[PDB]
């Protein structure tokens, strides 16, 4: 046979200041040469965050994509395709962050009276990075709720972006679900004293939430049941915790309840503002994708505390997100992960991390659940060991030379564009990169051609989404190192 489907698409994402805190494109000339490079290199298209705090800044429906429009056209001219991020989260906002772009300040005016807008902590303190899920379906926000401003944002996004969708340049469309985009609650803010390997904090404690888990908790025969009091704090580690401890109360029936019942409101966050969003797009030549957080410390221990914080309710027994892949399959939707560019033995042991069997594990549940899976980088890495890892991930049996490979990403996305990355052995060995991700059958602007969206099918019962969890299967087999390396 023929060993064509080897090939994984690679992306990049542009800088983050690409667009300037004040809605303006001003690095017109800067853009138009990196872009000018990435051709040169191979790579099948870039990125961009769509800052909601900057197109519906000035004030409700106010939206101003002119920005986005010039760097849209710089891509379309360079013949790269796009990826969008719907991004209703803030940029920024770290002592320190350059580029910084809280969302809308009309938006968070509202805070002033109803601070039960923000994802809240057990403590009291408002996190103003993202609008708590709880008010999806309030109508806060003069007579508007947030999932009608996440569509209404969205299809003035399809309206005005029109000419690209129509192009084909716009391949995908990513929907930030969360702080940084990424599908989970703010466990771990930096701004509140978070410190890497914390445990994190489950923030479910705004009075929407609250009342929420109050409802089912009374539906479910038990009103004396209320949300966790003994987790401990962003910074503990487990067993300083009863929540978290050995035989602690994640493992009793009150607990299972919490996390399933913490879980699945996000799950089912994703699942509404992805309908919504299959709804606008229906008929581009889009695929619509989620951003799972990689939360990988704690993971070596039976708790995996970390990741029951940030809403990820996986054990050794629960694979917490399988379920959120099972969850994906009737919007078409693609996973993207992070964390591709990881080694076990680069993290510190008191993390108790476990990115590989991370990695391996969300790979597997969104191949077995049919979807595609693509993958970014976590950190900064301009290293051929960083980009050896990502091809491993990429295709984790190797080349197939008479056939598909048994599983692959279906893109990786490269974090982050800069001038280093363009310049000297840095750009030798990315475009070295691109090709073994290309199987040396170079640069092909045809690849996976993308179909018009179709309607999600029908709506799941949740018994069908927690169907998923369990019985947790072995990952599939990843080999230890990729079969065509990077020359350091």
């Amino acid at each position: 046979g023929n060993m064509l489907a080897n090939y994984v698409q690679v992306y990049v994402m542009l800088p983050l200041d690409v667009v300037s805190v004040d809605n303006k494109f001003e690095k017109g000339d800067e853009i138009r040469a990196q872009l000018k490079k990435l051709t040169e290199a191979g790579v099948d298209g870039v990125m961009i965050d769509v800052w909601w705090g900057l197109v519906e800044g000035k004030g409700p429906k106010a939206y101003d994509w002119s920005a986005y429009k010039q760097v849209f056209d710089l891509v379309h001219e360079a013949g790269l395709k796009l990826q969008a991020i719907m991004s209703f989260h803030q940029c920024g906002g770290n002592v320190g962050d350059v580029v910084n772009i809280p969302i809308p300040q009309w938006v968070r005016d509202v805070g002033a009276t109803d601070p039960d807008i923000f994802y809240t902590n057990r403590g009291g303190t408002r996190n103003i990075e993202y609008l708590t899920l709880g008010v999806d379906d309030q109508p806060l926000f003069h007579g508007r709720t947030a999932v009608q401003m996440y569509a209404d944002y969205m299809a003035s996004f399809r309206e005005n972006m029109k000419k690209f969708l129509d192009a084909g340049t716009i391949v995908d469309i990513e929907v930030g679900l969360g702080p940084a985009g990424e599908m989970r609650y703010p466990s771990y803010p930096q701004s509140q004293g978070w410190v890497f390997p914390g445990i994190g904090e489950f923030i479910c404690y705004d009075k929407y939430l609250e009342a929420d888990f109050k409802a089912a908790a009374a539906k479910a025969g038990h009103p004396e049941w209320e949300l966790p009091d003994d987790a401990g704090e962003y910074n503990d580690t487990p067993e300083k915790t009863q929540f978290f401890k050995d035989n602690g109360t994640y493992l009793t029936e009150k607990g299972k309840f919490f996390l399933s019942w913490y879980s699945n409101k996000l799950i089912k966050h994703g699942d509404k503002i992805l309908d919504e969003a299959n709804k606008v797009f229906l008929g581009c030549r889009v695929q619509l994708a989620i951003k799972i957080s990689g939360i990988h410390w704690w993971y070596r221990v039976p708790n995996h505390a970390a990741e029951l914080t940030a809403g990820y309710y996986n054990l050794d027994d629960r694979d917490g997100y399988r379920t959120i892949a099972r969850m994906l399959t009737r919007h078409h939707a693609s996973m993207n992960f992070t964390c591709a560019e990881m080694r076990d033995s680069e993290q510190s042991e008191e993390a108790k991390s476990a990115p590989e069997e991370l990695v391996q594990q969300v790979l597997s549940a969104g191949w077995r659940e049919g979807l595609h899976v693509a993958c970014e980088n976590a950190l900064g890495r301009y290293d051929a060991t960083a980009y050896n890892t990502i091809l491993r991930n990429a295709r984790p049996k190797g080349i197939n030379k008479n056939g598909p490979p048994e599983h692959k990403l279906f893109g990786f996305t490269y974090l982050r564009l800069s001038n280093e990355l363009l310049e000297g052995q840095n750009y030798a060995t990315f475009q070295t990169f691109v090709e073994k991700m290309h199987a040396n059958l170079g640069h092909d602007p045809s690849v996976d051609p993308v179909a018009p969206l179709e309607r999600s099918k029908p709506e799941m019962p949740i018994e069908m989404i927690l169907k998923a969890a369990q019985p947790k299967l072995e990952p599939f087999p990843f080999d230890k190192n990729t079969d065509l390396p990077v020359k350091d």
